[PDB]
């Protein structure tokens, strides 16, 4: 499960790309995410609404939460194999306040490699892929980990 030095490094090289643009990476994994399984919007109370790729486009508050949402997972990403306290609030808001099925973590970790490979084609090579791959699966475990504590079978 865990990642080697070497993979952590692919993996956050990747993510130096992504960095410098937090809000609009996580615009486009949104709407991919929602766009892929539509069923996910529905997760979402403030932006049912949005019913085309054009209106989530313009949904500042959609962008906003874009960023909220990389914020935390570059945190994360950034903690590499020793991301126990920036794990443990984001598992129990998603267990508790919004509860967030495993599945749906699978599709927006693929949201968000489909993301980085259509806008980073160069960096993002299969290597790179495998290692962010690996990272965002260990991310989804511990998340389900702290899941079975909370109550809550994803
Ligand atoms: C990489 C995976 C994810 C990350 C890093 C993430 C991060 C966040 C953060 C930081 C917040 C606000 C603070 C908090 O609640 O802790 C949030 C809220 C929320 N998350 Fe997630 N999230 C992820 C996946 C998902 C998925 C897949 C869904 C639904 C399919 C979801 C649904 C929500 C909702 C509904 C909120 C509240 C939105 C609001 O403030 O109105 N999250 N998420």
């Amino acid at each position: 499960m865990g990642l080697s030095d070497g993979e952590w490094h692919l993996v956050l090289n990747i993510w130096g790309k992504v960095e410098t643009d937090l809000a609009g990476h996580g615009q486009e994994v949104l709407i991919r995410l929602f766009r892929s399984h539509p069923e996910t919007l529905e997760k979402f109370d403030k932006f049912k609404h949005l019913k085309s790729e054009d209106d989530m486009r313009r949904s500042e508050d959609l962008r906003k939460h874009g960023n909220t949402v990389l914020t935390a997972l570059g945190g994360i990403l950034k903690k590499k194999g020793h991301h126990e306290a920036e794990l443990k609030p984001l598992a129990q808001s998603h267990a508790t306040k919004h509860k967030i099925p495993i599945k749906y973590l699978e599709f927006i970790s693929e949201a968000i490699i489909q993301v980085l490979h259509n806008k980073h084609p160069g960096e993002f090579g299969a290597d790179t892929q495998a290692a962010m791959k690996k990272a965002l699966e260990l991310f989804r475990n511990d998340i389900a980990t702290k899941y079975k504590e909370l109550g809550f079978h994803g």
